[PDB]
Parts: structure tokens; sequence; C-alpha cells
């Protein structure tokens, strides 16, 4: 009895114990779902990495920028889950951007290939992935994707903030596709997490500046929130997910659930 | 094992089996909730409407632009649930706009004294329960309002929308408050619903343009939602309302959740 | 060849030499407009200041929440500007909240009475106004109202914020009512001024609390804001409020020009 | 005594008289303004175009995916406004969406090098431009950018659509490196004008259904706007863009300021 009970649902993005998928993928399978994984690149490392998961899923390779992935994706799904049966659920946990487009390297410094990898991957990837498994979703079927609220500019984030935007947008789109097959398009803005990359920047892996700025925005953000907000768990982000994947926000879609403690909602 | 087991909400605004909150008291029940529900001057009717629901439920009187009924209201809550036991959740679902304020009667002719009324009821009563309320709110727990989204003007509903973006800010507010307790405060922004009053007005009982301007409103929601609208079923509504007060989205507060069927995020 | 050169425009709002509107006033006169000033209450007072301004211009009693100040206001206006002859601006520089509704007295402490006046002078009395001079204005013409973006809710501000979000909804609808005539309805949301109300509140008048919260705001204001803000010089509000007056703006209605320094777009 | 009297401009995206950088060329040499424009590959035809403006100027090529066009652009417009002057403002009136991207085509079927190159040239070139003229711009100076309002999503639009949520992140960024120049960075969000491409659109160009989609939202259009809405007209655009590149809104900044009727702050 469980929120996601005979669920069927892809997660995307699972790298470390601290990706925010690893927290959505546990909380999923805590509440009943039966997952299929899809890892990029390092095969091995994420499969020892889901091993801690409460389940055993199937992991499939997916890297977003290989068109032969997306064209196989459905094929391998179905395999994984069984012919005749299909997806109740797709989580999309992707993000990336080149370091010239993130950190202290000035925000007119990023040449446009690496802007473009980080679109790509970050942004246009949601559609390609949607495109991908709609074909294999289940009426009344739910797609997540991951995202940090774009609305304002600031500091060291920079182009990773304005392929949030982008993604904000295609999400809208997506839903317009998705509400053909009855399948709902959302995005979860999270606050900031103290995933591994996160920690290795306010560390000053990009510049000392970038990671005094976003040392300064976490801080901010939690005093902002007025439930206070708390980057080391990643489990209300999760709940949030599981929360869109469920059948109780079944007429909400194209659009964006804040897990951010509402600190986007007060000013000081 | 439903997803509101356990927990003791109150629940206010039933006045017709066609009113939203009589459908988020009947799913809040069919997943375990116990409720307190509250009624406004009519409680004989009240209490006929309210022996339809799955559940037995303590019906208490009160009149939001009544200080004493307010001053009374966590007293009369605390003898319903017993000593020594506290609420989990609120659910506002009041609003009222004098004929004035509404309608074929130009925006500029609602005297002032009508649109404070409304206002009242409508926007400054969502502040007046969290008030009354909140010092018997467990931690965990849950505040929801009704909202009608007031981003855009739009014909006929002139004040009550006015009302509403007053509601949006208050609630922003409350969330401040709410937070002191451990307590989230949201606002669910709901397509239109048919309920009694919807249908007379479309029906022309505030003027044939005003109707007309309605029916309008009505189709263009449903043709731009990507999963559609239904009028005529406020389940998706009430279903959203339970995900509020469900242990689901515990880092949302200060916030709107758009049960809409996706309509405000597409043009057309 | 000022910038609104034989335009008449009403000016509403001076109470001080540091009134947005004596500012808004004494640039509109500078850019070769004739005006006509409404003033509440303290006359003899409105009077000794405006005769600061570059230019004469007659001084017309109105208090918002007088129905008989309104009804005479457009044929007291005409006497003033000569039969015959329309305005071709109107400047809502109107707001007031009492002390209940602002300050370290709690959010939940404001009586509805209080809040009620507040809303009725701040938000209700940008229709009143419009409703009262819209049948003396000249096609082309401009409605400007002064908003402090209530988005998102801050410490202090509490029932005033509530207020501006009315006042925006309010916007909107007087926007449809105005273009009706061929005028622009708008409102210039303002940085953070320190008139003499805002000197007083940030000194304590409204309590400690409040006052280092202002202060705070203050702060961060200038910090977000791309050109900065200074908070000490409304000449570029008074400016922003000249640009909506004038001819270059004529296909913007029922909006917002923020005249902020940019901070509203930026987090930090 | 023009409203920019003095001020030296860059104008980029001039192809033909319904060009709507042609109208804004027009009316700033109409107020005063000294030009220099920017057209791409088409030089011969732009020169002939361009002669149909009030006043002579001069003109330089700028492919904006042309990194050593971008390097060698201040230089040449320094050599065209004369050593030690330098520019009061620029306009952004570019952009660009391949066939695949926008109209009929399936929003899913658009292949990333496509969705990439419009993002090139209609979002991170806002940047390009940005970077390669601060240097050459005086204190006080204006960066003004072409915007769609893409808050929803709408049919047909597509990827054009996506482009400009990412040039409307972008121009926030834009505006954190402007300000250390004390130089303002904004967008105008014009509502339809039919330009060439949008007639061959309407006609149906780019596909049956998504010509009477587009004219569908064309008349929506004008029925929102308070004040109406001229597709045939790009004056009130090129006035607006006028507005931003005066000194009347000098506390505007990262922004967008809609020339659009008013359409967007109405739902019906
Ligand atoms: N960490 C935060 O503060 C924060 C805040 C809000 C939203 N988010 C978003 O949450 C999502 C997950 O990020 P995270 O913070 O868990 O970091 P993460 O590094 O753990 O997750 C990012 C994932 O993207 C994957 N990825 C990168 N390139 C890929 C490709 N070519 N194909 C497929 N997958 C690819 C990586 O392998 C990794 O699994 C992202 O969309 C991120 O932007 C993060
Ligand atoms: N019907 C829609 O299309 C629609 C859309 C979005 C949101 N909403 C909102 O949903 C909520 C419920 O409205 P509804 O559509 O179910 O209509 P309804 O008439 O069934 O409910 C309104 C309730 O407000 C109560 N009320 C009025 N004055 C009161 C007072 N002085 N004290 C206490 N209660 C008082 C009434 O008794 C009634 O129970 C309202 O906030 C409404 O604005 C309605
Ligand atoms: N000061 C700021 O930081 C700030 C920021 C943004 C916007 N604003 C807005 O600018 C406007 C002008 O305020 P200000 O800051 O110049 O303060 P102010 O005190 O100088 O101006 C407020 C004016 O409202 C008038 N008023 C009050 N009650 C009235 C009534 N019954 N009838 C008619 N007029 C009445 C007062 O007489 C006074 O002239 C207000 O709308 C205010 O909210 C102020
Ligand atoms: N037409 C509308 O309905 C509408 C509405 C709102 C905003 N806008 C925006 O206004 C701006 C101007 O477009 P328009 O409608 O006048 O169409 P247009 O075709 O007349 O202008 C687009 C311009 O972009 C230029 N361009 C394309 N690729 C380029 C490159 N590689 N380098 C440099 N310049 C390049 C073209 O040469 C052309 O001059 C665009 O940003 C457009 O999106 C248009
Ligand atoms: C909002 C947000 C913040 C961070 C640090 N990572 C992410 S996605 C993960 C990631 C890592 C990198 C990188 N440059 O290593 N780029 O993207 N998204
Ligand atoms: C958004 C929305 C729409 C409607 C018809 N009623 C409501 S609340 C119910 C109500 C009824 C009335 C009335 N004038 O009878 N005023 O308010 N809210
Ligand atoms: C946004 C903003 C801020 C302040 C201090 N005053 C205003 S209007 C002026 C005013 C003064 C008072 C008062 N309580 O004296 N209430 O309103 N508006
Ligand atoms: C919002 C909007 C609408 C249109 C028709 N063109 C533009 S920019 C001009 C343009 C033309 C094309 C094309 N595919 O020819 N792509 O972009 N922008
Ligand atoms: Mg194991
Ligand atoms: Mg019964
Ligand atoms: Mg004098
Ligand atoms: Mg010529």
């Amino acid at each position: 009895t469980g929120l996601l009970d005979g669920k069927r649902i892809l997660v995307s993005g699972i790298i470390t114990d601290s990706s925010i998928a690893f927290h959505i993928a546990r909380v999923a399978q805590e509440q009943g779902a039966q997952l299929v994984l899809t890892g990029f690149d390092r095969l091995r490392l994420i499969q020892r990495i889901t091993d801690r998961l409460p389940a055993k899923a199937p992991l499939l390779e997916l890297d977003v920028q290989n068109e032969e992935h997306l064209a196989s994706l459905a094929g391998r799904v179905t395999e994984a889950i069984g012919a005749g049966n299909k997806l109740d659920g797709v989580v999309h946990s992707i993000g990336f951007m080149p370091q010239t487009g993130m950190g202290i390297n000035p925000f007119f410094d990023a040449p446009y290939a690496d802007v473009s990898k980080g679109i790509h991957i970050s942004a246009y990837s949601y559609a390609s992935m949607a495109k991908a498994l709609l074909p294999i979703m289940n009426p009344g079927g739910s797609i997540v994707g991951m995202d940090f609220d774009p609305s304002r500019a600031m500091p060291a984030y920079n182009w990773m903030t304005v392929a949030k935007s982008a993604l904000e947008s295609v999400n809208r789109f997506v839903a317009r596709e998705a509400g053909k097959y009855g399948v709902r398009s959302n995005l979860v803005a999270a606050g900031p997490i103290r995933t591994l990359a996160m920690s290795a920047i306010v560390g000053g892996a990009l510049g000392e500046e970038a990671g005094a700025q976003i040392q300064l925005l976490e801080e901010g953000w939690d005093q902002r929130a007025p439930i206070g907000w708390n980057m080391k768990d990643a489990t209300p982000v999760a709940k949030t997910v599981c929360a869109l994947l469920s059948d109780w926000l079944p007429a909400t879609t194209g659009d964006i659930i804040y897990a951010d403690g509402g600190a986007h909602t007060q000013l000081l």
C-alpha cells in the first residue's frame, strides 16, 4: 500500500549516492514502484551505487546526446519490463553544463559549443526522453523533470540558469504532446542540494568567488524558507517527485512544483 | 492505508453537494482522514448535505466575519476532537463577492462596502482562520485555501479576481507565521467548476453578457488544457487538496498548486 | 520641447517635499506638462509644499474615501483647466495602511477595519480615480499608479503588501475600462524610497524589529540591483512615471514597469 | 530636440522594409539618433533597403555565428563613428529558427543541430553582442533586444518559444555585466507583427495547421488587448524600443517591457 503501488517507473540521473535521482529511486521503491534505471557512461559505477537501493532494478545505458540510445530506448525498456507492459512514470534527473558555462569563468567567456552541449543535456533531452517514452506510457502516466528556479539571474550558475529557463519552456511543450497520451509533464524546482558537485563548488572547484557566492545563496535560501531548507536532505525533493508520479495531482501539467522550503515566495 | 490515515482535518465551505469543499471532504474521508466541518449560517441545510459524506463528522458554526466565532473556534474544535488532540490539516474553501462586485454590473460601479465584504470573506479570512487554528495544529501540518488564478484580468469575475489576488498575497504571509509551527500554507488554483452559482451565472443570473463571457472562458479553458478540463468534475481538485494535506509535498509553502488541467501554462 | 509638452496632467499624492508625487510633479513640469494637483486633508500644508514646484498649479482637495469629492472631481478639474479641455494624464501616488497593518504588530493582529481602510485608499481608489477621470481624458491618455512589488512576501510591509497585490489586480481591470477611451493604465513598481515615513520606520517608529528588517531589505535591494539603487533619489522613479505619461509607450497597458534598479530580476 | 538627440546607436536586424528593426531605425533617426547598422549575409539587399531610412547610416556586416565578425565588431563601429566616440545604444533585433523547429513539423521532430542554431542566433547572440559592444558603450547606455512572450506554450512557435525563454534568461545575466559599465539591458516583448515571414506562415509556408493556429493567435491577441493590437503596425513597438534607448527609464534593467497592446495582462 505504497503511494506508487503497481507503478512501473523509469528513473534516469543516478551517478552517486548523493544524486537527487538516487533518493527519488529510493523513495519510489519504498512506495511500491517497480523501477527501470538509466545511466550515463559509467555503468559499472552506477550498478554498484544502485545495489544500495531497497530493491533490484534493471539498469539501461542512456547517453541523451546519442540518437541510437534514444531510438532503441523504448524497445530496451519493454524488454526489461516485459512485452504488454508499459511505464506509468518517467523521471528526468539529468543536468550538465561545461565548466566554462558555470562558476568564475566570466558569463561572456563561455563558448557556444559548451553552452549548446549544456542546453542539449539539460533542456532538449527532456523533449528527447518524452519522444522516446510516450509511445510506451500508460494513460494517467507522469513525466517529471528536475528544475532550479531560473526566474531571476544569480551568481555562478550562469549558463546552467539559462538552460533551466529553456527546460521550463520545453516542459510546457512536452505537456502538449504528453496530453495526447493522457500523460502529465511537470518539473520539480528544488532548493539547492549538497550533491558531490555542489560541495566541490562551495569548496572552490570552480573558483573562490563562485564558491563564496553559492555559499551565500544557500544561507539566504534557508533564511527565506518559512519552513527552513536543509540542503543536506534530498528526501523532501524525492517525496515531491513521487507526489507528481502518483494519482494525487491529476489535473496538473506543463507546470512547476517548488520543493524549495517556500524560499521563492519570500523576498527576505 | 489511505493517503490521510490518522490525520485530523478541519474542512470549511460546504453549502451544497456541488461545493468544492463537499468533494474535498469526501476524498479526505475516503483517504482515512477524521474530519471536523465548519458551516456558515444555514447549519440545518449543511448538516443534511454532510449526512451524504462517507463518514459522520462534527459540524461547527463559523461565520468568518464574526470575531466571537473566530475567538471560540480552537476551543470548539478541541472539544469536537478531544483534549490533547490537535489538527493536522485545515481547508479554507470560502469565497464570496456581492453581486455588485461580479457580473454585468460595471467594474467601476461596485461600492467599496461591497468590495470590502468580499475581500473580508474571500481573502482576510484565510489569515483569520490560520490565526485561530495554528495554536491547535501539529508540526508537519497543512493549511490549504482555494484560489482562482487572478494573474490576468478576465470578464465578469471583476472584484472576485481582485479578492483572489489579495488572497495569494495573504497566503505568502500566512506561510511565514505557519512555519513557526512547522505548518505549511498553500493554495490550490482550480479551473472553473460548475457549482450551483457557476451554473446560474452561465444561465444569466448576473446578466447576459457576463454569462456569455464565462461560458467562453470555460470553453477556452478545456481547449487550452493539455489534459483537458472537466468543469463538471471537482474530484481532480479535491485530490490535489488532499495531496497538499498529505506528507507528500513537505517542502512546499506560501505557494500555489494549479489543478486546472494545465490551462494556465498554454496561451492557445 | 519637453517630453510632455502641451499635456494636461493630474497629480495626486503630494504631502511633503519627499513625496514621490512631488518629484513626479517637478519632472512633469520640467518636461512641459501643465498640472492640476490633488491633496488630502492638509491643503494649507500641501499648497506651501507645492509653491516649491517649477510652476504654479491649481490644487484641488481629494479624499479618496469621500464619495462627494469623487463625484465632483471631474467638474472641479474642468473648471481648473477650462471648459473644452481634457486631461492627457492622471497620476495616482496614494497609499496608506494603518499602523496595525504594517511594522512589528503581528500580521494576524491587524483588525479588518484597519486592513479595509488601507485597501480602500491604496487599491480601490485607483479604480475610483479612473471612474471619475476617464470621462474627462483624451484618447492617447495615460493613467499611472505607484506600486511596490508584492510578488513575494517581506517582513514589516505586511498588509501594505496585500494592498499592493490587490492594486496590481485593480490595474488590469482599470486597463479594460480605460481602453474604451483610448487610455492606457499602468503601474510603476518603485524600489524603496526614503520618504519621511520610510526614514521614521527604519528609525524604529513601527518597532525595532520592523526597522531592522526594512534596513536589511534596503541594503539587499542596492546589492541586487545591476545598476545600483539609490533610495535617497526619487528622480529615476519620477522619470519612469513621465515615460508612461508620454507618447513613447503607446502599446503598454494593464502592466507594471519596474523602476527598481533591476533588483527584482536578480536573486543575489 | 528628438527623444534621442546626440545618441549614437547600433541597430542590427534589418533584412526587409517590414523588419521590426527597419521601423526601430526609422523612429530612432526621426528622434535625432545617429545610427550604425549591422546586416547579415545580403549586404547589397540591406543597403538598398536602408537607403529608404530618413538619414544615411554606415552599414557593417555581422553574422552573429561568426567569431571573427564579433571580435572585429567594436573596432569596425569605432571606425564608423570616429575614434574617441562611443555608442549610447545597441539594438538586438535578431531571431532565427530553422523550419524543423517551427510550424507543422512535430515539436519532437526538430533535430538538436537545428534547435542549437536557432538558440545560437536568437538567444546566445544577445550575450555575444553585449560582450563585443560594452567596451565601446558610454555610461547611461542602453542595450535592447526583441522578445516574444514565451511564458506559456503556444502552437507552431515551438522551439522559437524555447529560444525566447532562453533569451529572457540571457538578458538578466547581460544586465549584471552591463551594470558594471553603467549600461542597462532590457527586452521589448512585442505582440505579433506581420513581417514577410509572418505573412508567409499565416499563408501556410510552414503547413496549413500552423498557419491556421497563428491566425487564431493573432485574432485572440487583438481581442484581449485593452487598447487593441494592430499586427500591421510596427510603429508602437519601435517607439517602445526608443523609450528604452532614451534617458527616460533609467532604473529599469534585466527586464521586459511589453509592447503588446496589454494582451498578456488579460485572459479573455
Ligand atoms: N543539486 C542541486 O542543487 C540542484 C537543484 C535543483 C535541481 N537540480 C537538478 O537535478 C538534476 C539532477 O542533478 P543532481 O544535482 O542530482 O546532480 P548529479 O550529478 O548527481 O545528476 C546529474 C546526472 O546527469 C547525468 N547526465 C549528464 N550527462 C548525461 C548524458 N549525456 N546523458 C544522460 N545523463 C547524463 C549524470 O550522469 C548524472 O547522473 C539535474 O537536472 C540538476 O540540474 C539540482
Ligand atoms: N467554482 C469555481 O469555479 C471556483 C474556481 C476556483 C476556486 N474556487 C473557490 O473555491 C472556494 C469554494 O467555492 P465553491 O465554488 O465551492 O462555491 P460554494 O458557494 O459552494 O462555496 C463557498 C462557501 O463560502 C461560504 N461562506 C460565505 N460567506 C461565509 C462566511 N461569512 N463565513 C464562512 N463561510 C462563508 C459559503 O457558505 C460556502 O460554503 C471559494 O474560495 C471559491 O472562490 C471556485
Ligand atoms: N516610499 C516607498 O518606498 C514606496 C515604494 C514603492 C511605491 N510607493 C508608493 O508610492 C505612493 C506614494 O507614497 P510615498 O512613498 O510618496 O509616501 P507619501 O506619504 O509621501 O504619499 C502618500 C500620499 O497618500 C495620500 N493619501 C493618504 N490617504 C489619502 C486619502 N484618503 N485620499 C487621498 N490621498 C490620500 C497622502 O496624503 C500622501 O500624499 C504610494 O502608493 C506608495 O505606496 C512607495
Ligand atoms: N515578427 C513578430 O511577430 C515578432 C514578435 C515579437 C518579437 N519578434 C522578434 O523581433 C526580432 C526581429 O524579427 P522580425 O520579426 O523583424 O523578422 P526579420 O526576419 O525581419 O528580422 C530577423 C533578422 O535576424 C537576422 N539574422 C538571422 N540570422 C542572423 C545571423 N546569423 N547574424 C545576424 N543576424 C541574423 C536576419 O538577417 C534579420 O535581419 C527577432 O528577435 C524576432 O524574434 C518578432
Ligand atoms: C542546478 C544544478 C547545480 C549543480 C551543481 N549541478 C546541476 S546538474 C550536475 C552538473 C554538474 C556539472 C559539472 N560542471 O560538473 N554540470 O551539471 N544542476
Ligand atoms: C472563483 C469563484 C467563482 C464563483 C462563481 N464563486 C466563487 S465563491 C462563491 C460565491 C458565490 C457568490 C455570489 N455572489 O453568490 N460570490 O462567491 N468563486
Ligand atoms: C510601499 C510603501 C511604503 C511606505 C513606508 N509607505 C507607503 S504609502 C505611505 C504610508 C504611510 C503610512 C503610515 N502608516 O503612516 N501608510 O502608508 N508605501
Ligand atoms: C517571434 C518570431 C516570429 C517569426 C515569424 N519570426 C521571428 S524571427 C525571424 C525568423 C524567420 C525564421 C524562418 N524560419 O525563416 N525564423 O526566424 N520571431
Ligand atoms: Mg544491496
Ligand atoms: Mg448518510
Ligand atoms: Mg515658489
Ligand atoms: Mg533614400
